[PDB]
DNA sequence: GCTATGAGTGGCCCCTGTGGAGAGAAGCCTGTCCTGGA
DNA sequence: GGGGCCACTCATAGC
RNA sequence: CAGGACAGGCUUCUCUCCACAGGUUUUAGAGCUAGAAAUAGCAAGUUAAAAUAAGGCUAGUCCGUUAUCAACUUGAAAAAGUGGCACCGAGUCGGUGCU
């Protein structure tokens, strides 16, 4: 028979919950045939459980991991066209001074040339200390000075500019001596580079002060010298300078002790304005303009041109280089095979910053940008949507708030509709002449005024009219011909006009296009038009407005609004009737395109992408639901911190019911009509909520992962009560222990490891940052992150004698070298000491997966080196309900007789407690190994037993972390911590039960590793 | 009898900050309304 | 919040 | 009754592109004096280069952390196929009968 059946789901953010149920509340249970090679052949289950998996993630990090990689690859691109411009002076000068500035990072061991890096010898670099000690005193030197420098010296300035740029937040050329003044300190010293001078400035009360606090401490605190000078560990200033300590905190250490001696009173005023000890390279320094830099190059170019031609004839050039920037409407520069670009090009050189104008089509580039985001309609798929500031769209908007104005005159018997030349009348003479029109200006101005009607009822509108020609009268400000803006030859001209206006931002560009129509105003007005800009977009289509017309009568949807005679059919009523061919043209327009996977149409949703992992695995476990039960279709699918989450919660509901009811009834009636073979319901928590509060179904979602399952099962009990002993069915299903929980194995990516790099040590386990970077010299990364593992069976020479021992063990694989891997597993194999590979005997182990040992114990693979707590504690309901009315025992709120009752229940059953703890006790023994611990919980536990019922429940209520799935975390009881044992040895599961599961927990196979890699 | 290697227990660490431009989606209220059920 | 790493201590095989 | 559409305000979030300021790492910036060395005293400390996921071929001023992923058979892959039912009981499922 085809038993009845109906599935109930209950989605979270990361969980899934389904329910298979009888017509009587029951929940059948099959035998199952098992896989593999074990002795268990078959295993009975109830058709009841739940999926967990991790939270989805949104793109933001890869984007901004992209764009910091553009940047980075943008400026060593400008710092080699630089090089470019100077190496051919270079030559004549030094040849291997750019081989030294690209190999400095090396030890002296690999470096090919000398080690000095500047000038190759100790005495001129100690000389070039001595006189610059800073970068800024020679960008001030070859500013100010007018000596013939050295070429290296201006390559170094002009490097040490060009790489450091700033930023482009103003426009233009450079109240406004008031922010420079904020951003330069200096007051009077005369020159052309004032930043220069702020920073030596700086620099020199640096060193004076630094002089004096030198004095005063060895004068007062000798002690504290070592301290402060000598320790890189504390906060001082060792550890300022020398260490990794911030400014705030050698402030904040710092002034205690200026505090205890005198003659420091500059010294805290200075310290109160973050002045005292300020270094050059600062995070202040993002205030400053670019233009500054560009007027330091310039100055230092147009000095020293005089002596190098090249510099001269190149002055440009470097100029460019420092003001050129790709505009944020082009895009990246590739030639198609970038997934990201949509550039348009007019040839095929190599894009550079001298010729980039003459390359790509700006116009076209920025058309491109604006119309590949933008909304197709949804009538219409073929056409793009009218700029909402169109003048068409603003004229539906009108007519359609006024065509459903009906008006009521005195001797009328019924409210009648406007005529096309009464709405042209109203439209002429209010709305294109005021902003914004009321109800009684309307009566007062057309009714009374044009056709005499002194009065006159007018329904349809309450206020106003929302809708307003504020284009037209911008229009009319600007142009102030009215015969131009009513002309009919020019709606075309006018139409044109508002796109180019709307699509681009840029000046020049829209005065570009718009040059081809300077011929029929003014200067002014081309200028006023300029400077006017609109943004926003609208709903339909130009060609269902206007375009297509009706082969009969040869109108449009507007002609329909202005006039269609007596029936005065709105936009709703236009579409849907039948005697126009628009609909018709509508339902042809409706484009059979290729049926979207269900990968797609999920991904086609509005959401964060987690909610469409969700909609895509609550789908998969559908499917596998309808697979089991012999493919007869069902009856009935019942379906149901950080804020985003819960908005999720509630944005699955709809999606999930139009995807389930499209895929479940497929088939057509003899009139094309859909046979709903099955019917989706949808139910909001509150009153599952209700239900379980009416009858102490209490949820406690701290104890264990049922409480998903019961949900799902409760949605569809109470879901199909409505549409159609029974609390003694459910309390028998809740107490159920054999519920199937699975987690869902997954293979790891992302970044390959930390991205802090540390120093240098002596150890294998670091990873170098290069190919030729041996990290004992040079450090590197920590930390990379494991792909999979996977069980190998072979021999390995161990000792000193290099003797061959077959072995087994674990080998996890680094996400970066899954390629490496999976191209050839011989060679990899080969490659990490192990021979005699068993290639028949590589089994994938994921994330996640499964084994069991003896008594039931299981663990899952957290990684290779790692376990964590597999097995699920399943406790009695009435201990569930005795702690949950315990927790909330003076948090009830409900009428007295029924809170005081629960609260003498409360009373009565205290011996629960010691049950309870000792069925914890029992269950850690059992599967978790964790004696240390449990005495400590243990000895806590009798020590603070006079304490009250509620405490003692809350802290209860903490202990269950100790047994929940997942890795151990630590908790609190009163007073006392408990440090959390962590599982480091996984050799004991070389020999278990591995066991693969279903994604819904049925279909398994189990492999036994006892056997494989057996002598 | 000496040294080296695994094996358990406790402890410390994990890149941050902003500007400019656009497009879209969702939810909450008022007006105007439709499509299905019943 | 959760997995890799290190310092210290300690049992044991090789020798 | 549920869902849906167009306008007028309120809020929150999502997707794409263009820039800036840091931080980290190694090296360079002759430490001295006394002492054989361990070590003790003195002195100085603000800056610079390179890299910032290993790299790949389609060689671009491009791409490299989004999503998808139980097992077996066909398939390069996408993709497709592959596992009995009923009845009684319940500590991670057990028992009874049929096929």
């Amino acid at each position: 028979m085809d038993k009845k059946y109906s599935i109930g789901l209950d989605i979270g953010t990361n969980s899934v919950g389904w329910a298979v149920i009888t017509d009587e509340y029951k929940v059948p249970s099959k035998k199952f045939k098992v896989l593999g090679n074990t002795d268990r052949h078959s295993i009975k289950k109830n058709l009841i459980g739940a999926l967990l998996f991790d939270s989805g993630e949104t793109a933001e990090a890869t984007r901004l991991k992209r764009t910091a990689r553009r940047r980075y690859t943008r400026r060593k691109n400008r710092i080699c066209y630089l090089q470019e411009i100077f190496s051919n002076e270079m030559a004549k000068v030094d040849d291997s001074f750019f081989h030294r500035l690209e190999e400095s990072f090396l030890v002296e061991e690999d470096k090919k040339h000398e080690r000095h890096p500047i000038f190759g010898n100790i005495v001129d670099e100690v000389a070039y200390h001595e006189k610059y000690p800073t970068i800024y005193h020679l960008r001030k030197k070859l500013v100010d000075s007018t000596d013939k420098a050295d070429l290296r010296l201006i390559y170094l300035a002009l490097a040490h500019m060009i790489k450091f740029r700033g930023h482009f937040l103003i426009e233009g050329d450079l109240s406004d001596a008031i922010l420079l003044s904020d951003i330069l300190r200096v007051n009077t010293e005369i020159t052309k580079a004032p930043l220069s001078a702020s920073m030596i400035k700086r620099y020199d009360e640096h060193h004076q002060d630094l002089t004096l606090l030198k004095a005063l401490v060895r004068q007062q605190l000798p002690e504290k010298y070592k301290e402060i000078f000598f320790d890189q560990s504390k906060n001082g200033y060792a550890g300022y300078i020398d260490g990794g300590a911030s400014q705030e905190e050698f402030y904040k250490f710092i002034k205690p002790i200026l505090e205890k001696m005198d003659g420091t009173e500059e010294l805290l005023v200075k310290l109160n304005r973050e002045d005292l000890l300020r270094k050059q390279r600062t995070f202040d320094n993002g205030s400053i303009p670019h233009q500054i830099h560009l007027g330091e190059l310039h100055a230092i170019l147009r000095r020293q041109e005089d002596f190098y031609p090249f510099l001269k004839d190149n002055r440009e050039k470097i100029e460019k280089i420092l003001t050129f920037r790709i505009p944020y409407y082009v895009g990246p520069l590739a030639r198609g095979n970038s997934r990201f670009a949509w550039m348009t090009r007019k040839s095929e050189e190599t894009i550079t910053p001298w010729n980039f104008e003459e390359v790509v089509d700006k116009g076209a580039s920025a058309q491109s940008f604006i119309e590949r985001m933008t909304n197709f309609d949804k009538n219409l798929p073929n056409e793009k949507v009218l700029p909402k500031h169109s003048l068409l769209y603003e004229y539906f908007t009108v007519y359609n708030e006024l065509t459903k104005v009906k008006y009521v005159t005195e001797g009328m018997r019924k409210p009648a509709f406007l005529s096309g030349e009464q709405k042209k009348a109203i439209v002429d003479l209010l709305f294109k002449t005021n902003r914004k029109v009321t109800v009684k200006q309307l009566k007062e101005d057309y009714f009374k005024k044009i056709e005499c009607f002194d009065s006159v009822e007018i329904s349809g509108v309450e206020d106003r009219f929302n809708a307003s020609l504020g284009t037209y009268h911008d229009l009319l400000k600007i142009i102030k011909d009215k015969d131009f803006l009513d002309n009919e030859e020019n709606e075309d001209i006018l139409e044109d006009i508002v796109l180019t206006l709307t699509l681009f931002e840029d000046r020049e560009m829209i005065e570009e296009r718009l040059k081809t129509y300077a011929h029929l105003f003014d200067d002014k007005v081309m200028k006023q038009l300029k400077r006017r800009r609109y943004t926003g977009w609208g709903r339909l289509s130009r060609k269902l407005i206007n375009g297509i017309r009706d082969k009969q009568s040869g109108k449009t949807i507007l002609d329909f609004l202005k006039s269609d005679g007596f029936a005065n059919r709105n936009f709703m009523q236009l579409i849907h009737d039948d005697s126009l061919t628009f609909k018709e043209d509508i339902q042809k327009a409706q484009v059979s395109g290729q049926g979207d996977s269900l990968h797609e149409h999920i991904a086609n949703l509005a959401g964060s992408p987690a909610i469409k992992k969700g909609i895509l695995q609550t789908v998969k476990v559908v499917d596998e639901l309808v697979k089991v039960m012999g493919r007869h279709k069902p009856e009935n699918i019942v379906i149901e911190f950080i804020k985003r989450q819960l908005v999720e919660t509630r944005q699955i509901t709809k999606h999930v019911a139009q995807i389930l009811d499209s895929r479940m009834n497929t088939k057509y009636d003899e009139n094309d009509k859909l046979i709903r073979e099955v019917k989706v319901i949808t139910l909001k928590s509150k009153l599952v909520s209700d239900f379980r509060k009416d009858f102490q179904f209490y949820k406690v979602r701290e104890i264990n992962n049922y409480h998903h399952a019961h949900d799902a099962y409760l949605n569809a009990v109470v879901g199909t009560a409505l549409i159609k002993r029974d609390f003694a069915t459910v309390r028998k299903v809740l107490s159920m222990p054999q519920v199937n929980i699975v987690k869902k194995t997954e293979v790891q990516t992302g970044g390959f490891s930390k991205e802090s790099i540390l120093p240098k040590r002596n150890s294998d386990k670091l990873i170098a940052r290069k190919k030729d970077w041996d990290p004992k010299k040079y450090g590197g990364f920590d930390s990379p992150t494991v792909a999979y593992s996977v069980l190998v069976v072979a021999k390995v020479e161990k000792g000193k004698s290099k003797k061959l021992k077959s072995v087994k063990e674990l080998l996890g694989i680094t996400i970066m070298e899954r390629s490496s891997f999976e191209k050839n597993p011989i060679d990899f194999l080969e490659a990490k000491g192990y021979k005699e590979v068993k290639k028949d005997l590589i089994i994938k182990l994921p994330k996640y997966s499964l084994f069991e040992l003896e008594n039931g114990r299981k663990r899952m693979l957290a990684s290779a080196g790692e376990l964590q707590k597999g097995n699920e504690l399943a406790l009695p309901s009435k201990y569930v309900n005795f702690l949950y009315l315990a927790s909330h025992y003076e948090k009830l709120k409900g009428s007295p007789e029924d809170n005081e009752q629960k609260q003498l229940f409360v009373e009565q059953h205290k011996h629960y407690l010691d049950e309870i703890i000792e069925q914890i006790s029992e269950f850690s023994k059992r599967v978790i190994l964790a004696d240390a611990n449990l005495d400590k919980v243990l000895s806590a536990y009798n020590k603070h037993r006079d304490k009250p019922i509620r405490e003692q429940a809350e802290n209860i209520i903490h202990l269950f972390t100790l047994t929940n799935l997942g890795a151990p975390a630590a908790f609190k009881y009163f007073d006392t911590t408990i440090d959390r044992k962590r599982y480091t040895s996984t050799k004991e599961v070389l020999d278990a039960t591995l066991i693969h599961q279903s994604i819904t927990g049925l279909y398994e196979t189990r492999i036994d590793l006892s056997q494989l890699g057996g002598d």
